[PDB]
Parts: structure tokens; C-alpha cells; sequence
């Protein structure tokens, strides 16, 4: 399948223990893809004062489409030194590894794979 129904849990930023997926664009997007089907992925919704607390290269997901049964669209964009390896709409939150935090919430996403 093009696309896979996902649910990810979201993450406060201070519970996070691994806060980011390597340390090249093509690392961190690879790791995230793996992490995303093997279900171990949490999502953290960015605010003020939350990206200088992880780690870059960061894994965003972005909005690819204006909703099939709640899951909204998404694609994954990558960022370096302030360079984006991709092109898509707004964010949704940047991603990270899931070793067993608990989260706030869940968001239900439609993965472009």
C-alpha cells in the first residue's frame, strides 16, 4: 500500500529519552520510515522552545492534503542547519523514537510510504 493508517502517540518534549534518529538527512528519514512501520515512533508537537531541546537533523511530519477516517495526510521533511529535504504543508509535530514514554495524546495520520 501507498499509504498506511498510523496512530502516534504523542510526546511531551521533557519525557523524550532519545531525541532524534542519527545524525545525517538521509539517516534520520530512513530510521523514521523503519521506526513508523515497526510502531515504535512518537510524534512531538513543536512549539516555542522545543526543537533546540532535540536533536538534528530533525524528522518532521507535514499535512500533504486538506482526512480518510480521521487520519490526516502527512509526508515526512527532514531539516539540517536550517535546510528542508522536502516540500510539503504545515507541520504537524517532529518525530522521534518511542521507548515506552507515555503520551498526552494520540494522532491518527495516513503515512505516504
Amino acid at each position: 500500500k501507498t499509504h498506511v493508517q498510523l496512530s502516534l502517540p504523542v510526546l511531551q518534549v521533557r519525557d523524550v529519552l532519545v531525541r532524534g534518529f542519527g545524525d545525517s538527512v538521509e539517516e534520520v528519514l530512513s530510521e523514521a520510515r523503519q521506526h513508523l512501520k515497526d510502531g515504535t515512533c512518537g510524534l512531538v508537537e513543536v512549539e516555542k522552545g522545543v526543537l533546540p531541546q532535540l536533536e538534528q537533523p530533525y524528522v518532521f511530519i507535514k499535512r500533504s492534503d486538506a482526512a480518510p477516517h480521521g487520519h490526516v495526510m502527512v509526508e515526512l521533511v527532514a531539516e539540517l542547519e536550517g535546510i528542508q529535504y522536502g516540500r510539503s504543508g504545515e507541520t504537524l509535530g517532529v518525530l522521534v523514537p518511542h521507548v515506552g514514554e507515555i503520551p498526552v495524546a494520540y494522532r491518527k495520520v495516513l503515512l505516504r510510504k
